C-alpha cells in the first residue's frame, strides 16, 4: 500500500456514512463490478458542484445511476441529462432512478453518445458536462459536447490519472495520457488536474 | 513512491507562469518560504473560478505568492490577507506594490488571532482561505466563519501534511467538508443549506 492509497483509505474513514438506498448502489456496483465513482472523488464533485450551483447538467456514462442520483440528491433544484448505451446498465439506472423517485429530474438516454448529439441539443446548454465513460473517446466526448456548455460552464473529466498509470512509462493509457496533453493545451479552456480517486479534470472556458 | 509521480505528472502538463511570478516560487524555494504547491494552488485557483468571489479573506501571506496568484485569476476581486512575520510581511507588501496590484490586495499585520476587529470592517467574505499556523486552525474557523458570506467557502491548506482538527471539520453540523489529496492537503468548506 503506497501512500495515494492510504491518503484515500484516510479520506474515506473521514467520510459520513450515505444513506441506506445509496449503500446500496455502492454495494451492488462492487458485487457487479460497475465502475462507478470513487467516493473520495465523489465528494470532490459533489463539492465543486455544490459550489457551481448548476441548473443543467450532462452525463457521458450512467452505469446503474449512481453518480446521477448523487448529483440530484445534491441539488434539489438541478435537472440531470445522462447517456448510456449498455441495454442492462440502462435498465438498471431507470429502475434506481424510479425506486429513488428522481425521475422528474434525471432523463436517461438509451444509445452510444457519439451518435446521439442531436437528441441531448435539444435540452442544451448545460451548466456541467461530466464525462465518465470509454476512456479511448474522450477526445471525441469532448469535443463533440463542449459546444453544448454555457458560456460560464464546467467540463469535469473522471479516470485522467487512471490509477497513477499516465504519470509512469505505461507503454510496455496512452490515448489518456494525450487526451492529458491535448486538453492542457487546448486554447479556449483552462483545466486544472486534480489528484483523487481515479483522477478528475476540471475544465472552463478561458477570459 | 505514486503520490510524488502524480504530482511531477501534473506539474509536467502545467503551462509555466509570467517571469515575475517564478522569480516568486524561486525566492520562495531558496528561502524555505511554505508557499502553494504548483499543483495545489492550480485546484484552489480553478475552484476561486468557479466561485467568482469578490472578497477573499486569506490567512497567511508569507510573501504575497498565492494572494498575487488569486488576484491575476480574479481581476475584480479584492483580497485581504493577514501576516504575523514582520520579514514576510515586508516582502508580501513589496511583491504586490511590483505586480502593482496593491489597489485590490490588502495586507494585515500582525496574528490573526488579535485582528479579528479590523478583519470584520471589511467583512463580509466569499472566500476565506486558511494556510496558516496548523496549530491554530480550530481557531481561525471559529474566529472568522462568521464572517463568510451565505454562500461562502472555506479553504484549508496543510491538512494532510491537524488529524483533531480534521475530524472537528469533517463533523461540524453547519459545515460540509470534502478532502482534496492535492500538494499539502485542500479542505473545502461549504454550509450545509
Ligand atoms: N460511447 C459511449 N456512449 C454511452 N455510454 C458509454 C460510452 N462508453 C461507455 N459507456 C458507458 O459508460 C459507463 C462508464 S461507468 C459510469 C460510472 C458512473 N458515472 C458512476 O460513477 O456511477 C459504462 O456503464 C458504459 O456502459
Ligand atoms: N496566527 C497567525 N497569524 C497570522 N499569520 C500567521 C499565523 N501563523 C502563521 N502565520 C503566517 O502564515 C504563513 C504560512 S505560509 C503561507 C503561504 C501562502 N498562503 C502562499 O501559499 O503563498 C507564514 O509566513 C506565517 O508567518
Ligand atoms: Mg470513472
Ligand atoms: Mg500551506
Amino acid at each position: 500500500t503506497d501512500r495515494y492509497e492510504q491518503i484515500n483509505d484516510y479520506i474515506e474513514a473521514l467520510l459520513k456514512p450515505r444513506p441506506d438506498n445509496v449503500k446500496r448502489l455502492e454495494a451492488y456496483a462492487e458485487e457487479h463490478h460497475v465502475p462507478i465513482m470513487e467516493k473520495a472523488g465523489m465528494e470532490v464533485l459533489l463539492q465543486i458542484l455544490s459550489v457551481k450551483q448548476p441548473k443543467k447538467i450532462l452525463e457521458i456514462g450512467t452505469a446503474i445511476g449512481y453518480s446521477a442520483i448523487r448529483m440530484a440528491l445534491e441539488l434539489p433544484s438541478a435537472e440531470i441529462y445522462t447517456i448510456e448505451r449498455n441495454e442492462k446498465r440502462h435498465e438498471e439506472a431507470v429502475n434506481n432512478i424510479k425506486e429513488f423517485q428522481l425521475d422528474d429530474r434525471i432523463h436517461v438516454f438509451y444509445g452510444d453518445a457519439l451518435e446521439l448529439a442531436d437528441a441531448v441539443h435539444v435540452t442544451a446548454p448545460y451548466d456541467v458536462i461530466f464525462i465518465d465513460a470509454a476512456k479511448g473517446q474522450y477526445q471525441n466526448f469532448f469535443h463533440l459536447y463542449e459546444p453544448m456548455l454555457s458560456p460560464d460552464g464546467v467540463i469535469i473529466t473522471d479516470n485522467v490519472l487512471f490509477k497513477g498509470l499516465v504519470a509512469e512509462d505505461y507503454s510496455k493509457v496512452a490515448k489518456i495520457d494525450e487526451y492529458n496533453h491535448w486538453l492542457m493545451n487546448h486554447p479556449d479552456y483552462q483545466t486544472a488536474i486534480i489528484p483523487v480517486g481515479d483522477g478528475l479534470a476540471i475544465s472552463k472556458k478561458k477570459r
